[PDB]
DNA sequence: ACAACCTCCTTAGTACATGCAACCATTATCACCGCCAGAGGTAAAATAGTCAACACGCACGGTGTTAGATATTTATCCCTTGCGGTGATAGATT
């Protein structure tokens, strides 16, 4: 809390707008072409697994819709049962174990 | 009317070329502290969720048996050795 000033403040460090550049003006195409390559590659992954588990495993933070819904419009195209819905977005630590699980996701740092 | 000339005045314009090795400090200097911003904190409820319960249900891995492969053993076979007999080479001539 003292560093606060001596991170930056002797002759300033990169920093573009501190970290508020990552939702500031340059969220036009300029970034978010990216986002929709993370989008991409997760979509063929996210579709290719179990004919049930793959809806859940995309909701609550922004993963794959331009409105990545709570239960209403997604429980309607998943069917049968309930908060699977949600609990699936996190079962994938423990049999989608094997760490090949991400072979086809991991660029999204890099372009 | 000027002209440059005698003398030592000072000014200041430059100082050849190629390459390798090293590490990146010194300052002090009241920033006061007053105000209040939107803005930090957090209580209570939206965007919605945890993981414990009791169920559910499955995969994986280790113990056991089986399989067959492999490396050994054996023994066969061929390709090679070294010497020898005598080869037509090397090359000079036709």
């Amino acid at each position: 809390k003292i560093r606060k000033v001596l991170k930056i403040s002797m002759e300033t460090p990169i920093g573009d707008d501190e970290d508020s550049h990552l939702g500031i003006d340059f969220i036009e195409d300029t970034t978010s072409a990216t986002t929709e390559s993370l989008r991409a590659a997760t979509h063929d992954v996210l579709a290719g697994l179990t004919a049930r588990e793959a809806k859940v495993l995309r909701m609550r933070f922004g993963i794959d819709m331009n409105t990545d819904y709570t239960l209403e419009e997604v429980g309607k195209q998943f069917d049968v049962t309930r908060e699977r819905i949600r609990q699936i977005e996190a079962k994938a630590l423990r049999k989608l174990r094997h760490p090949s699980r991400s072979e086809v996701l991991r660029s999204f740092l890099d372009d």
